[PDB]
C-alpha cells in the first residue's frame, strides 16, 4: 500500500503533535489502503541561525512520540543527527529518518541500521541521483532490512531547490522512494535568517511525482501554517490533507499501470 | 482541447513525412478530442557540428510540408532562424515555432507575430520562468493573439538539463503551455560533435507533465529512431504514439480535477 | 599583445562614442603595449522588455563607428544579429562580435567568417567549455583566420551567472580567450523585465582573470553608468578604466610566468 | 601574514606524516613570511563507498598530529565529525576543522568553538556565500575568537563542483577566508563509488584566488599522490608546493594593492 508521512515538522508541544494526531488518525481511518506514519523532529539541529526554534529535547520528545503512538496506534518516524540517539530513538520509532547534510555520514548510518528499525534517508541537496546505491550499500551491510530514499530537492543556484524527477525511477533500483512534497519547494536560506518555500506548487509537483510513480508522500503539515516554529513557508493546513490525499490515490491508481518495471 | 504537436524532427525526406503523417492522421481519427499538429523543422540552424545534417533547404521544407497538410488535412508548424523566414514559411505554417536559444530576438518574434499566424516560442535554456511575460509581451505587441509557451528543460550544469515542473503553472499566467517530452530529456553535446539523451524518462515525465497541467504536449517521432539524421537519442519511435497519446489522455481526464485556478 | 575591448555597450549618440572614444585613445597612447578596440553596439537585439532601449538602426550605427575610426584611429568591433548585417558591418568592424544567444546560429558564423574580418563569438550561457570546439571548428570552415572566444558567465539557477575560470585554460587550447568583465557579473532578468548586476565584483574577477591567463579582456564604460541606456548596472566609470587597466597589465606582468603552456 | 594549510588528506600512518611534515617544516623556514599549518583527516567519516579507508581512529590520529607538531614545531589542524570528537582534538589542533556537510548542525559547531581553539569552516555545496553570517554567529555564540571561513567549491550539476570567486569578498565580511584549492577542483562520487578531480586546473585557480584575495591556501599533497588512501585524483605531488607557494606570494605582493576595502 501507498505510503503517506505526515505530521508537524517540528515537536513544538504534545498539545500540537495530538492535535495532528487526531487528523492523521481520522485520515488512516478513511483511507485504509493507505500506510500512514506519523512525523516529527524531536530537533531541528540544522537551523540556519542561533536564534531560532531547535525543540525540547530527545527524551522529551520521544515521550510525546510515544504519546501519540499508543493514543491513536500510528506508526512513528523522526530523524536523529549523531550516532548516539539511534538507539534511544529506536524505542519509538518504526523509521529512523536520515536528514539530508547528513546522508554520507557512515556512522549515522551504521547506528540507525544497527536498531533493527526501518530507516528513511533524505537525499542530500548535493547528490546525484545514482550516488544513492552506495547510501543503500551501506545500509545493508549494517543490517538495515527496510530502506528508504527520499526526494527533496537539489541545489539549483543559490537559495533554490529544483526537483529532478528522474531521480523517482533511477532509485527506485535500490530502494523504495519517497517524495518529499514540503521540502522540495523549500527556498534554502532564503528568508535572511532562516528558509523560504513557496507553498503554492506544493499539490502539483506531488501529482506529478505520483504520476512518475513513487511508494509514498512525505507531507508537513500545521492547524496554523504561518504559525509554525519551523519551516513556516511550507507547512500544509490540516484541512487540504484530506483533498490531497484523495487526488494522490485517484491519480496512482490510472498511472500505476504505466509504471516501468524494475 | 489537448494539444499534441508531433512529427520527425527534421524534414530528410518526402516519405519520411508522409509515412508519420498517416500515422499522425490514423491517430487524430481514434483521439477526436485532441487537437493534432504535424512538425518537423526544414532546416537545423544551431547544430553543434558543421559537419552535421542541416535540411534540404526552405523551399523543399515549405513545399513537403503542403504535401503533408494537403493530403492529410493535418495542422502544420515548423521553426524560423531569421526574420526573412516568416513571411514564406506563414503559407504553410498555422503555428510559426520560435527556436529555444532564440526566444529573446526581438526582431524574430516581431516578425512571426505580423504574420498573423499562431506563434510558439521554446523557453531557453537560460530563461527562468517568471522571464517569459516579457516574451509574451513583445509577441502581443507584435499583433499575436495565440501565443504558446513551451517547457523543454533548463541548464543544469554541464551537458545536462533538468526540468522544474514549477515552470509549467508560472508560464500559464500569461500563455498556453506546452510540454517538450523529447527534448526535454536532450543532453546538449553530451557527444561532443553532436548532442545526446536519455529515451527512458521521456515517457515518464510526459506523465508528471499532464499531472501537473499543461495544455498540450510536444513530441518527436520516428519510424526507427536510431536512423534519425538529428536528435536520435531522444526520437520516440512512430509505433509507441498511440500508446503514449491514450496514457496521457487518461491521466489528464483524472488529474484535471485538481489544476489550480489562473 | 594584451587586447583590452571597451566602450560604450550602445550607440547612444556619436558624441558619447567620440567622447568615450576620447579617453579610450588617450590611454591607448599612455599603454602602447596593449592592443586597444572600440566597441559599441548599434542595435541591442534581444533585450528582455519591448519598450526598452534598442539603439538608432544599423546605418546610424556604422556612422558613429566610423567617426571614432577615422577620427581616433581606433579600431572597432560590434555585434550582428542576423547574416545579413556581416557584409555591411564588416565595412567599419574590424572584429565581428556574435552574440552569447546566437553563439550556435551557423549561419551567422559562416556570415561573418565570409567578409573576411576577424571573428570574436560570446560563449553561450548554455554552453560547456569544451563545446567551443565546434564553435571555432565552423569559423575555420567558413575562412575565418583571427578566432576570439569570450568568457561571459554561465546559467547558474536563475537570474544569475557563475563564471567558471576552468574555461579560460580549456577555450585557450582552440582559440584566443576573452574574458567579458562586466557581463560575467550581471544578473540576467534581475530586474524584471530589465537585467540587473553588481559592479562590486567586476574588478576583483578582472583580476582573477588576468592571473588564470587570458588574451584579452572585455569591459564596457560609460561617463555616467547610472544614466546609460543599456546595461547601466554594470557600466564602469570613464575613470577606472585607467587604474584597472594597469592593474592588469602589473598582474600579468608577474603571473604570464605561471601560464600553463598549451 | 599569509596562511598555508598543507599536508595529506589522511592520516595513512605516522610515517607519512613525518614525511610530509619535514617538507612543510622545510617550506616554514624558506618562506618566513607564511604561517603555515599543517593538516590531515584521523577519519574520512563521510566516503561514498563502505569499503573505502577511513582512518586508524582518532587516539592514533591525535598522537600521529602531536608527534608532527613537537617534532617538527608546526602548528596543527584536522577535522571533526560528531560533538564528542572536539575536545580530544583540541589537545592538539590549532585549529578545528568542521567538514562542509556539516557546516550547518549546530551542536558541532559550538563544540568545535567551545574548546577555545580557532575554527575553520568548509562551505557547504549547497551553501550561499551570504548563508556563511549565520555559521559566523553561531560560532560567536559558542565562543569562538578565531573563525575561518574556507571555499571549496558549490554544486553544479551532478558530479561537479564550480568555484563562485565572488564569495571571496562577500564572506571577508565575517570573517578570515580561505580558498581550498583541492577539493574546488574535486568531481563528486565521480569515479563511481568513489571521487574524481581534476589537478590540472589546482593551480590555475589558486592563482585566481590570491588575485581576487584571500587570507590563506588549502592544498593537500602526497609523496606519490596516485596511492593516496582519499582524493588521491587531487593530491598534489609533495615536490610541487614550493613553486605553488612561490608563486602565490609573488601574485599576492602585486594584487595586494588592489584588494577593495571591506
Ligand atoms: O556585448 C554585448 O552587447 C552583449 O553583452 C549583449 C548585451 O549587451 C545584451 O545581451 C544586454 O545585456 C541585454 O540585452 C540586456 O537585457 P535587459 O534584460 O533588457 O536589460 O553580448 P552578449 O551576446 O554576450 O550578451
Ligand atoms: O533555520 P532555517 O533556515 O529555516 O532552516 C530550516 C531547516 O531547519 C528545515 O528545513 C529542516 O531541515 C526541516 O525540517
Ligand atoms: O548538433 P546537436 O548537438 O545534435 O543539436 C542540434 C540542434 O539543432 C538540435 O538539438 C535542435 O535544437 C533540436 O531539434
Ligand atoms: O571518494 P569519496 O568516498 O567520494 O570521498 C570524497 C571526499 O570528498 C570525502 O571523503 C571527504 O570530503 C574527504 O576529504
Amino acid at each position: 500500500k501507498f505510503l503517506v508521512i505526515a505530521g508537524p515538522n517540528a515537536i513544538e508541544s504534545e498539545e500540537l503533535l495530538l492535535k495532528v494526531g487526531e487528523e492523521i488518525k481520522r485520515l488512516s481511518e478513511k483511507f485504509k489502503e493507505v500506510e500512514f506514519v506519523f512525523k516529527s523532529s524531536f530537533d531541528k539541529a540544522n537551523r540556519s541561525s542561533i536564534h531560532s526554534f531547535r525543540g525540547h529535547g530527545l527524551e522529551y520528545g520521544v515521550k510525546a512520540l510515544r504519546k501519540v503512538k499508543e493514543e491513536f496506534g500510528l506508526k512513528i518516524t523522526t530523524d536523529i543527527h549523531e550516532s548516539w540517539q539511534a538507539e534511544p530513538v529506536a524505542e519509538v520509532a518504526d523509521i529512523i529518518q536520515i536528514p539530508a547534510f547528513l546522508c554520507r555520514q557512515t556512522d549515522l548510518l551504521l547506528a540507525a541500521a544497527k536498531t533493527g528499525r526501518a530507516v528513511n534517508v533524505k537525499k542530500g541537496q548535493f547528490l546525484a541521483p545514482w550516488d544513492t546505491k552506495n547510501v543503500v550499500e551501506k545500509l545493508k551491510f549494517g543490517g538495515a532490512k527496510e530502506i528508504y530514499l527520499t526526494e527533496r530537492g537539489t541545489t539549483f543556484g543559490y537559495n533554490n531547490l529544483v526537483v529532478d524527477f528522474r531521480s523517482l525511477p533511477i532509485m527506485k533500483q535500490w530502494a523504495k522512494v519517497i517524495y518529499d512534497a514540503t521540502h522540495s519547494v523549500q527556498l534554502p536560506g532564503g528568508l535572511g535568517d532562516k528558509s523560504g518555500g513557496m507553498r503554492e506548487f506544493i499539490f502539483p509537483l506531488i501529482r506529478a511525482a505520483v504520476a512518475v510513480g513513487c511508494d509514498g508522500v512525505f507531507m508537513e503539515t500545521h492547524p496554523e501554517p504561518e504559525k509554525a516554529l519551523s519551516d513556516a513557508p511550507t507547512a500544509l493546513p490540516l484541512s487540504q490533507l484530506e483533498g490531497i490525499i484523495e487526488a494522490i490515490l485517484e491519480i496512482r491508481e490510472v498511472a500505476s499501470k504505466y509504471y516501468e518495471t524494475i
